[PDB]
């Protein structure tokens, strides 16, 4: 079945599907160094839990979806994430499969739900969230994989990087 490896190097290719489901015209967007480094490389995508320039507070539900998927005995994803500003850490999202379809709807299996955790001598620290790497094992079945930004707000942004997926198949 599939293998999919995507460094986000070029922006979103037009075969994943974005959701802007809360409605506010903010969704995943394509980063780029210097502004937003990808991990280990130039590009990544991010999502809004606070926009620059007077955009302000925001509360996404935001989705990013992979093109469709063959793994008729499931695989394994893998997937780098950080919150972009350190001081403004705790953003949180889920990763959901779908069998059926791509629309928000049809995401109800959460794989893997949590909230970023910024990582007493008083010593500098980073400006920017570390990349940490995530492992999730994708059911049987599975067509589509969805990464959502929500019950977020008032942080910065949450970036999503090098995302592989492995079929066992
Ligand atoms: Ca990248
Ligand atoms: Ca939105």
């Amino acid at each position: 079945g599939t293998t999919l490896s995507e460094s986000f190097e070029n922006g979103i290719p037009a075969s994943w599907k974005t959701i802007d489901a809360d409605g506010d015209g903010h969704g995943w967007k394509p980063g780029n160094a210097p502004g937003i480094a990808g991990y280990n490389s130039n590009g990544c995508v991010y999502s809004e839990s606070f926009g620059l320039g007077g955009i302000g507070v925001l509360t996404p539900d935001n989705y990013l979806i992979t093109p469709a998927l063959d793994l008729p005995n499931g695989g394994k994803l893998t997937f780098w994430v950080c919150a972009q500003d350190a001081n403004y850490a705790s953003e949180h999202y889920a990763v959901y499969a779908s069998s059926t379809g791509n629309d928000a709807s049809n995401f109800t299996n959460a794989l893997l739900e949590e909230t970023i955790t910024a990582k007493p001598k008083a010593i500098r620290g980073r400006i920017q969230g570390t990349w940490r790497q995530k492992t999730v094992d994708l059911p049987a079945g599975t067509k589509y994989v969805a990464f959502r930004h929500f019950q977020s707000t008032d942080m910065f942004y949450i970036d999503l990087d090098e995302v592989e997926i492995k079929a066992n198949g």
